[PDB]
C-alpha cells in the first residue's frame, strides 16, 4: 500500500482549494524513484467544470481521498506481477487540476477554481526530496492517458527543476501512456458548441486561457502566442525534450477513436481506422523507445496483467529493461516495438 502525505505547501491546490498530494510507498534500499501522473479528461469553462464536481468530484478536490491506495501494475512491488521497478520507490499522484497537468493558476476573486497542474509536479518534487529522492540516481516520471500527455508537458521542467535545487547527477526520464494523441480528421464533425462536440484543438485552445496553461519553453518558442495548444499533442512536442521519453500507445486507442466520434464495418469506416493505425504509426517510426500494439483499448501500466501483451514476441516490462540497458542495439533486447499488422486485435496478445 502507498500511504497519502498531503502537501505542506498549502496555497498548492487541487480544484476546489482543497490541498493536493501524493501516495507514497519508500524503498529505502533503492535509488530508484516512479512519479506516476493518473488521468482522466479534463474541463474547460465554468458549465463543465461545475458538472465534473457534481460526479467526478475525486478529480476536482482531495476531501474524499482514502489514506491509502494499493499498488497495481508498474506501482506494484511484488516481482511476480511488476518484473521492470518493483523495488522501486512509488509514488502515486492524484490528478485533482482538470487541465493536463498544465495550470498554475489559483483561486481567487476571479477565478471560481484553480488549476495548478505544473505546480502540483513541482512541489511534490520539492518535499520528495526531504523523504530521499536526494540520493536518487532515476527519476522517472510516467503517467496515463491526460497524465501521460502530462508526462511530455513536464518532464524537461522537472530536470530542470533538480539541475537548479543541486542536483544535475539524478537522471531524468519520461514514461508516456496512451497520451499520445492525433489532431486528425474526424469521422463525423460536429462544431466547438459544447463539452461533447468541442474537439480536443479547440477544447485545449480555450483551456489554456482559462487554466493559464503552460507549455514546455523550446516548443513555446516554436508555435508562440495562441498556438500553444499544439504542444499537447505528442508527435508535435516530443522533438522538442531534451530528456530520454519511452512512449507507450496503442494504435487504435479509445479515447482517439471517441474524440474522432467513432463508436458490422462497412468500407468508409474501415478505410478511416486503418489510415488511423498508419498515421500513428508513421508518427512513432523515428521514436526509439516505443511500445504500440495493433488493439483497441486505453491505459496498460497500472493494470495488473500489463505483462500479457507482446510485440513480435516481446512485453512491455522487458521492453522498459532493455530501455534502461541502453541508457547506461541490443542483441535480444528491443527498445522501438511497433505492430505493422494493420486492424483491431491482428495481435493475439491484445486485451480482452
Ligand atoms: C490532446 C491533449 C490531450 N488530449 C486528450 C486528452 C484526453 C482525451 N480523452 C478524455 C476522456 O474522454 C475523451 C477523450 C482526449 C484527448 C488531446
Ligand atoms: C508554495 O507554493 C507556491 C506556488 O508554487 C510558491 O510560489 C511558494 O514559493 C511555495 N512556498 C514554499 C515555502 O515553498
Amino acid at each position: 500500500d502507498l500511504r497519502l502525505h498531503l502537501l505542506l505547501n498549502t496555497s498548492v491546490t487541487c480544484n476546489d482549494g482543497s490541498p493536493a498530494g501524493y501516495y507514497l510507498k519508500e524503498s529505502r534500499g533503492s535509488r530508484r524513484w516512479l512519479l506516476f501522473l493518473e488521468g482522466g479528461w479534463y474541463c474547460f469553462n465554468r458549465e463543465n467544470c461545475d458538472s465534473r464536481y457534481d460526479t467526478m468530484r475525486r478529480l476536482m478536490s482531495s476531501r474524499d481521498w482514502p489514506r491509502t491506495r494499493t499498488g497495481t501494475g508498474i506501482l506494484s512491488s511484488q516481482p511476480e506481477e511488476n518484473p521492470y521497478w518493483w523495488n522501486a520507490n512509488m509514488v502515486f499522484i492524484p490528478y485533482c487540476s482538470s487541465d493536463v497537468w498544465s495550470g498554475a493558476s489559483s483561486k481567487s476573486e476571479k477565478n471560481e477554481y484553480a488549476f495548478m497542474g505544473a505546480l502540483i509536479i513541482q512541489e511534490v518534487v520539492r518535499e520528495l526530496l526531504g523523504r530521499g529522492l536526494s540520493g536518487a540516481k532515476v527519476l522517472l516520471l510516467a503517467g496515463s492517458s491526460a497524465g501521460g500527455t502530462g508526462v511530455l508537458l513536464n518532464v524537461d521542467r522537472v530536470a530542470e527543476q533538480l539541475e537548479k535545487l543541486g542536483y544535475p547527477a539524478i537522471q531524468v526520464r519520461g514514461l508516456a501512456d496512451s497520451g499520445w494523441f492525433l489532431d486528425n480528421k474526424q469521422y463525423r464533425h460536429t462544431d466547438c458548441v459544447d463539452t461533447i462536440t468541442c474537439a480536443p484543438t479547440e477544447a485545449i485552445r480555450r483551456g489554456i486561457r482559462y487554466w493559464n496553461g503552460v507549455v514546455p519553453e523550446r516548443c513555446r518558442r516554436q508555435f508562440q502566442e495562441g498556438e500553444e495548444w499544439n504542444c499537447f499533442f505528442g508527435y508535435k512536442v516530443y522533438p522538442t525534450l531534451r530528456s530520454p521519453v519511452f512512449v507507450v500507445q496503442w494504435l487504435f486507442d479509445e479515447a482517439q477513436l471517441t474524440v474522432d466520434n467513432v463508436h458490422p464495418v462497412q468500407e468508409g469506416l474501415r478505410l478511416y481506422i486503418q489510415n488511423l493505425g498508419r498515421e500513428l504509426r508513421h508518427t512513432l517510426k523515428d521514436v526509439p523507445a516505443s511500445f504500440a500494439p495493433a488493439c483497441l483499448s486505453h491505459e496498460i501500466i497500472i493494470r495488473s496483467h500489463w505483462t500479457d501483451v507482446q510485440v513480435k514476441g516481446t512485453s512491455l516490462p522487458r521492453a522498459l529493461h532493455c530501455w534502461d540497458r541502453s541508457l547506461h542495439p541490443l542483441k535480444g533486447c528491443p527498445v522501438h516495438l511497433v505492430d505493422s499488422c494493420p486492424w483491431p486485435h491482428c495481435n493475439p496478445s491484445c486485451p480482452t
